[PDB]
């Protein structure tokens, strides 16, 4: 191994609501050391929240953070 | 549950060297939702590491911080 000696964002909950893509700042997926791989939605306050690719508007802003 | 939709710190890797605790802002346990229960140490660069209980240094800060 290299040098991961720091935590691991993984996330298992998932909020049914929709967040604010005015406070969106930048999200990441998480997994590997994790029960279940979920996305996570990272506002201005770095506040990490728990979104999963099964809902329809959590893909909406994976779809437009990651635009082409 | 009640509202627990946030990213786990989960941290499972141990530095073998010790931190300044210069930088040491403030540290924290993880477990539960993680491989295996460990600490944290936070410096003021939102830098999260991680530490084993098990060091000689390690519990010098864990001690040094939850002072009497």
């Amino acid at each position: 191994s290299p040098y991961s000696s720091d935590t691991t964002p993984c996330c298992f909950a998932y909020i049914a609501r929709p967040l604010p893509r005015a406070h969106i700042k930048e999200y990441f997926y998480t997994s590997g050391k994790c029960s279940n791989p979920a996305v996570v939605f990272v506002t201005r306050k770095n506040r990490q929240v728990c979104a999963n690719p099964e809902k329809k508007w959590v893909r909406e802003y994976i779809n437009s953070l990651e635009m082409s």
